[PDB]
């Protein structure tokens, strides 16, 4: 499987754009885009690997991950002017990255040797903490404190993944159904809320 | 000794109720209770084990720790309506967990092979950071910024523990005197302050 | 080389004074000085060693590092009354520690076996996160959100270090030119801004 590696690259990239565009909201310099983007894109996975015991961390093991951020962030620096509202993009991109990181996070937490509960916990953790770091450093109130599905989207994503992978389904559809049960569920609330 | 394991279970549980009830203050969903409760209950110990070098972390080594949170948090979800003011419960429970985590934290920091100063530092760290994570993610000002004993209760708890364990006292009374010198001292300020 | 060890001791010390004096701004107790000072002085390096994979962390490996903080913080407790404005001292000391931690951070990130990009990333990281922890726990808005060079000073410091160490210059002048390109650049903005 190389699908999930792609989902991780897209989670890192998308979250990078979230942090970079957040840096656009705070009128920060380009280095702000690169740093904050790196912290948000990499952060969920880095905390995941820290608690799970992966050493060295994925972005220090392969620097490309941070470079992508450095790419994307810089890209966003030029294209932050284009989309308004940017915060909407924040919400939607956060939803996507949330889904992908929930599912893939649960996956790599499960292939370690950990239990299903740990898998779901890490699924929720990569996405949520990924958002958490950017929203903390950014200095604005985090998306978690608003209603109503943020944590439950990642929760049902990871839980659906683990549940369907328990019966020995093909893993690809576990990834798809996790991503769906997360992204769709979150999107419903981002549609009724906005 | 299995006493300190029980003190750790109670620190994790109590802090879990702190985070969950905080989630009640922010009108968050149940997943908020579970997540925030897990982060606050586990967080102090997880940071402790991270800096001390314990791999894998205690809750990934044994998932039961997070499950307890998942239990307690859910429990709190149903029983958050009952107690008002809830913030008082926050303060007192935080005091208890502070004491227990100061003492036990100093203990497990000392059995690693580290110095007495490191022991006290980790004693203060488990409790304080345990509160820190919940108060940061919650989006309200942390208990540390208010007067006057929060850090000194854990400090004198851990310091009393290490001091009495230096002379080779029985460890149980070091645990008791640590817990006392912490909880009583904090309670005096929570009595004169409220 | 023992120069960089001295630069690290000064980064830890100076950042300790930043956190301690911040504790002076929040009218916190002495334990606040010691704790917050330890968290800010040690924090950048501790996160650096965590992601890089250094176990045990530098201050648990040698407790002296925290003791210095305990020293300095206590010292600041007595000498916090003397200098006003204290926040100016915060800015300048933060600049110094920023420079030294950028350069030395890049250095020790490079001697691990990591790439140049990782080196620069860790250079920026030790300084920035060192400030981040104190500004988060302190409860005030972080220095990063203000204009304009904070991240770019550490960025050009670390980048100049790595760039001059790539051609095989003498490392001492790479340290000097990193420190210069960081501290001077930041100082220009702290001179035009104030």
């Amino acid at each position: 499987q190389t699908v999930t590696i792609l989902l991780d690259w897209f989670g890192l990239c998308i979250f990078t754009v979230t942090g970079a565009l957040v840096a656009s909201r705070k009128e920060m310099d380009i280095a702000g885009f690169v740093l904050l983007g790196a912290v948000t894109g990499v952060g969920g996975g880095t905390i995941r690997d820290l608690v799970l015991g992966r050493t060295p961390v994925f972005w220090v093991e392969e620097p490309a991950y941070v470079l992508a951020c450095l790419g994307v962030a810089v890209f966003t620096f030029f294209f932050a002017h284009i989309p308004q509202s940017r915060y909407r993009f924040l919400l939607w991109l956060d939803a996507v990255g949330l889904s992908l990181f929930a599912v893939t996070g649960a996956e790599r937490a499960l292939q370690t040797g950990a239990g299903p509960v740990i898998a779901i916990a890490m699924g929720v953790a990569t996405a949520t903490f990924g958002g958490i770091l950017r929203d903390l450093l950014g200095g604005e109130s985090p998306v978690i404190l608003r209603r109503e599905i943020y944590i439950t989207a990642a929760l049902l994503g990871a839980a659906a993944f683990v549940a369907l992978d328990a019966f020995g389904a093909p893993r690809e559809l576990a990834l798809g159904a996790g991503f769906a049960a997360a992204f769709l569920s979150r999107a419903a609330g981002l549609v009724w809320g906005l």
